[PDB]
DNA sequence: AAAGAT
DNA sequence: ATCTT
DNA sequence: AAAGAT
DNA sequence: ATCTT
């Protein structure tokens, strides 16, 4: 399927190529930095060609946002099935040691999930799936990156800003957690687990409907939350209480 | 001076080189996207080797943040004068057609400018200068060609996501405006003007001291600013009356 | 964690 | 990291 | 703009 | 665009 093909392609590409610099048309190569600010942008660009290749193979049109602060990164759909759109968003985070727990910021909880057309390319109801392609890289020990340039012949001497990288594709609701991922930018936090759990999809919500209801009613500050719910347990007790 | 040299080097590099993609160690090239999220990352990486080259020529050490949420992008200082550090921050914005008015988000106004050691590599008082290297690019409509990968022998064929790029170096206080550049992330907004005004330094503050005082007392919401000051005129009248 | 930095 | 209405 | 999206 | 305490 589109999903199984996309997952195989992502694994393959990631295993075969290592990004090491930005290149100018003149052949000069500028090395990379090791922070997520840099790598989140790189991994997103690294994914575009793959997604588009697999999408075309399945008769899907791929669309990117026109307004820069709109979701999702890629919208896929067959022209004949306009209301069966698939959303794909890329997220990046890091680890210091390969066997540690990770968590992602998965997007806002006050935009399109609460307002059907807010900051989204197409109305939320036209999407039947929301996939997250997550990249986890291991940071390099040296806090001092290369500060010079290279030429095409020196590709093998360019230090890579990461020790390793892992990728997975999973439905957003499945990896969503119950604690906000950011404060002032009101983001949904993912589960705080090991890589394996994201791949296998061992989440905390019972269904996508529960995931949505929980985040559509989550309050912004702990002050407001203490009278409603601060986690999944309290949310379920809040349902029992009659949503008051 | 270090300043005149840095400006010349940036200006020169920018005209002679055009970044067109990210390269993998195996020689595969991935095209760039056309939004600021991508270009701001590329321009920073582009600037790094140039800054380090000119700094070394003048006997300056160049240091980058150890932690991701620290300002500035680059700290420069001579080993013999540690209390005369120079901060350089790279800022990017876009334009739809050449010669339109532009504005930048210049960083927070509630961190290191209000607390000497908050989110900054070195205590704020050890810096004698705060420079902004700003990039302005004219956005270009993405095509189908920018959605496939390329090889080294095809460098000239890869379509560029920008029409033209202009760069400038100026003091932060000189280009700082009197209205916030962002709400929830509390950022200082720059003056809203044409590129030449940034180069020439036609701002609104009379001194760096006025810029600092203005932003150290600026309130986060218009409701809190209604009784204080919302712009430079009101701020001056407020000062005149005794800050009450 | 929550809140507020980049 | 900065954009949009 | 100011406020709230990414 | 995510991170840090
Ligand atoms: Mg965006
Ligand atoms: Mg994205
Ligand atoms: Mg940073
Ligand atoms: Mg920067």
């Amino acid at each position: 399927s589109l999903r199984s093909d996309l997952i195989n392609a992502l694994y393959d590409e990631n295993q075969k190529y290592d990004v090491c610099g930005i290149i100018s048309a003149e052949g000069k190569i500028y090395p990379l930095g090791s922070d997520t600010k840099v790598l989140s942008t790189i991994f997103e660009l690294f994914s575009r060609p793959i997604i588009n290749k697999i999408a075309e193979k399945h008769g899907y049109i791929v669309e990117e946002p026109k307004q820069q602060n709109h979701y999702p990164d890629f919208t896929l759909y067959k022209p004949s099935e306009p209301n069966k759109k698939i959303a794909i968003d890329i997220k990046t985070t890091y680890t210091n040691k390969e066997n540690e727990k990770i968590k992602f910021t998965l997007g806002g909880y006050t935009s399109f999930i609460r307002n059907n057309t807010k900051n989204i390319v197409y109305p939320f109801d036209q999407y039947i799936a929301h996939w997250i392609i997550g990249y986890v890289y291991t940071r390099v020990a040296t806090r001092k990156s290369s500060l010079k340039t290279y030429n095409i012949n020196e590709l093998n001497e360019i230090p890579k800003p990461y020790k390793g990288v892992k990728v997975f594709l999973q439905d957003k609701w499945v990896i969503a957690g119950d604690l906000a991922g950011s404060g002032n930018t009101t983001n949904i936090g993912s589960i705080h687990a090991h890589y394996k759990d994201f791949v296998e999809g061992k989440g905390i919500f019972d269904s996508e409907d529960e995931f949505l209801d929980y985040w559509r009613n989550y309050e912004r500050t702990s002050q407001l939350r203490n009278d409603k719910y601060n986690n999944i347990s309290e949310y379920r007790n809040w349902i029992y209480r009659g949503r008051k």
